[PDB]
């Protein structure tokens, strides 16, 4: 059902079954499939394709030539009715592609809220993007990639399948990420390696001087002490008993499946 | 002529002269020029531009914002009526560009069958793509590039003009290819260098243990023996007298014009 | 006002207020905003979006899925009425994006004349592109970048914010430019470093043997003499008293704010 306060341009094609919220705006030459939900205040500028089982939240801005909900590029996918979920207040720029999940991968591609996805960013099947993230121009996620809250990924950078980009990470431009990046780390290169703690991001986001120091000490345990990860995990858990921000490392280790980026 | 069983969306523009086969589907806001042939069962999802002297085979799927047959980017091109040929059962994803040939280059851009061309892949004027190939997101071919059967090219990778990507090659992501890549080789880096034989691809595609060993021995002749290519060519031809798969090297050497990628 | 000799396709949307010059051509499914000026002979092929306060000159060719004048990607931008200016005889290929300026950056994104902007090139807010430039596929400028006359930027290359690409520069493909590139230099790598003088470009563009030698001597002063830039600046000014082409270095030094690319 199309809310009476929504605008649908006469040249747009909204298929019966689509749900369009109050004060949404569907611009010229858009296509919206029958299983799409578009939340209140969301704008599709023009020439946008949204299809599949796809739920989009409120106050998003989706620009021309973006493709949301489309068939993914996994050769294992065979047309099953998988899903895309997108949250609120995202800016989804020209030519961005966000593909539906695969049965094998859990069936869901998810994007949170307040993200900036720049021109031609790619979010593959079964990815999970959190909140307040930035993907710069042409940043490309392979299938099953996680991008955690506040992480930023620079222009022209690609991330290999299943990798985790931890919270508050900064991945430089022109990089290739082949393994998991722990929270709070700067990564860059091809393949990307660690380059210290994203101190400036943490400072701007309200982290205390004590928390940043504890995070830097956790980084040194991982990358400078010379100990194995298994030896380091209890020491990081010990540090998190005083500095709760360090618990992000613990939670990340439990999810990591590709090993950490290394020098 | 438009076959009576083809579907042409009321908002699509199919110019008189275009040939549309049985059970083809031209989606909304597509444009199909007067010299285009579209084979049986081929689907243009929406917002596709196909123009020029362009013949497309059967059962292809061409996604939104793709541009097929368009004027190429060679400054030497001046509007001559050159051609594009595309075979069967290709999946041509969002924003892919396939440009027409140049008179100087032979007049033809050719793509075979069963290929996967991912988001924003680029096939320049006078390229030749074989069968069962994959170009990952943003993979970019300069003019006159050959991509032989079963070769795969990773995300964000670019190939310099006139290079040959041999059969069953794997080119890693985030690479720049500046010379010719012999069949069966793994290449990666900027500039790309050889990294052994694509053993896993050959195994999955039915190559025998004996054939793979012979191919690996041919690789060692080229890259490990320390002999010159001219010295190695007869030894590889000798090996191909027993192992016919090795003949692919011989055929590749006759076409190569930029020298081989090297350590 | 739309000139009586301009063609506007029935499916295009040209908003009242737009100015369309003689013998211009607005193709199907284009959108042209009320503050756009399109000069005589300019062609929008199809599926082009032009909006914002945007002035486009004569005899340009703008291809499908390009976005010209759009809101930029700077988080500091808040909708102010900034501008785009584009000159004459540019070829602006599929999926190119040219974004409007920011108040903080001077309010203007500017492109000159006779440029080739290949598929998915990006010109960010407040950039300045001169005349006779080439941006190859996926070449990406961050905000505030200058690309001076005759410079060429290879495929997949990105330029960090505020950098200057000097006149007659050649930046290789697959590169990342993080600092300023003096006129006449070849740059490549990640990060890009200098690789001599773009002698072949200068030769083709009519530079004398004496001018090229003087330019090469200026390059050696900067990169081989071992002197500091401040020591070298007067020696280059001294050389320009005889060879006026060397004055380009002087003018570039006065604009440079990020230091020069270095070995
Ligand atoms: C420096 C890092 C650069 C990273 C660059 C990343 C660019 C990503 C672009 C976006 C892609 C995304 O939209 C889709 C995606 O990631 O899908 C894949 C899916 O996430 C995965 C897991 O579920 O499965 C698939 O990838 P795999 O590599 O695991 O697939 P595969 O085993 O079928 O191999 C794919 C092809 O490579 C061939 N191959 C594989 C291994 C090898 O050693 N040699 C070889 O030739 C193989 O024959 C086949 O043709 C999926 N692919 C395909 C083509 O099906
Ligand atoms: C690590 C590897 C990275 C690879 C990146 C590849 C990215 C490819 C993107 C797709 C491009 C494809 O669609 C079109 C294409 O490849 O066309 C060219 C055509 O395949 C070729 C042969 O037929 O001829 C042309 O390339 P060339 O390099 O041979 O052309 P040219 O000699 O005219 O030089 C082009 C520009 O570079 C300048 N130049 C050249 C050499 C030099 O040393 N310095 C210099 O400035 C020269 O002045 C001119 O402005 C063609 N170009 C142009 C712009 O006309
Ligand atoms: C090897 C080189 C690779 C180069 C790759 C270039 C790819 C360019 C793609 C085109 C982008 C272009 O269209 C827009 C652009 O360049 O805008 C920016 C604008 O030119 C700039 C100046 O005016 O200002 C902004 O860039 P800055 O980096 O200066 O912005 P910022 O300080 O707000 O930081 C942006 C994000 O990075 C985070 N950050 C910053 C620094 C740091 O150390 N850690 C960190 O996490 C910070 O929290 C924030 O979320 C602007 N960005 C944003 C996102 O607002
Ligand atoms: C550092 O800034 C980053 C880093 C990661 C993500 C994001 Cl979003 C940004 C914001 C910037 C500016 O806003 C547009 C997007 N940006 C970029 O993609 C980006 C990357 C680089 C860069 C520079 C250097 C010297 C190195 N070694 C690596 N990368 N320069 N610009
Ligand atoms: C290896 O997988 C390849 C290689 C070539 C072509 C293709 Cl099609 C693929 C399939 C994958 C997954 O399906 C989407 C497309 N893919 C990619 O582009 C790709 C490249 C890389 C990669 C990883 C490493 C560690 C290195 N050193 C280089 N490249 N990871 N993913
Ligand atoms: C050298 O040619 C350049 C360089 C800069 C800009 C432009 Cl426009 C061109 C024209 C070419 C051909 O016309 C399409 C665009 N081209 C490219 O982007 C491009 C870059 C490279 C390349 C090759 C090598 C060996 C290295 N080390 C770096 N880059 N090969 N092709």
């Amino acid at each position: 059902m199309i809310d009476k306060s929504a605008f649908v341009h006469p040249t747009a094609i909204v298929e019966e079954g689509a749900s369009i919220g109050a004060n949404a705006h569907i611009g010229p030459f858009c296509i919206v499939g029958p299983h799409v939900e578009i939340g209140e205040g969301t704008v599709l500028k023009s020439h946008v394709v949204v299809n599949g089982h796809t739920k989009i939240g409120r106050d998003n801005e989706i620009y021309q030539f973006a493709s949301i909900g489309e068939v993914n590029q996994d050769l294992k996918y065979a047309g099953e009715p998988t899903r895309v979920e997108i949250g609120d207040r995202n800016r989804i720029r020209e030519s961005v592609t966000i593909h539906r999940g695969t049965v094998q991968g859990g069936g869901l591609t998810k994007v949170g809220s307040d993200n900036l996805l720049m021109i031609n960013a790619h979010i593959a099947h079964d990815c999970t993007v959190g909140n307040r993230c930035i993907l710069a121009n042409n940043a490309t996620l392979a299938g099953h990639v996680s991008v955690d809250d506040f992480a930023i990924i620079g222009g022209m950078t690609a991330v290999h399948q299943f990798c985790i980009i931890g919270a508050h990470v900064m991945v430089g431009g022109c990089s290739g990420v082949a393994q998991d990046v722990p929270p709070y780390v700067i990564a860059q290169g091809n393949h990307a390696t660690p380059f210290g703690v994203n101190i400036e991001g943490l400072k701007r986001r309200g982290f205390s001087r004590e928390a940043i120091t504890a995070i830097r000490n956790a980084y040194k345990l991982i990358y400078r002490s010379g100990k194995t990860l298994d030896e380091v995990k209890p020491e990081i858990a010990e540090l998190a008993e005083t500095y709760p921000e360090v618990k992000a490392f613990t939670d990340f280790f439990a999810r990591s499946t590709r090993g950490l980026i290394r020098h």
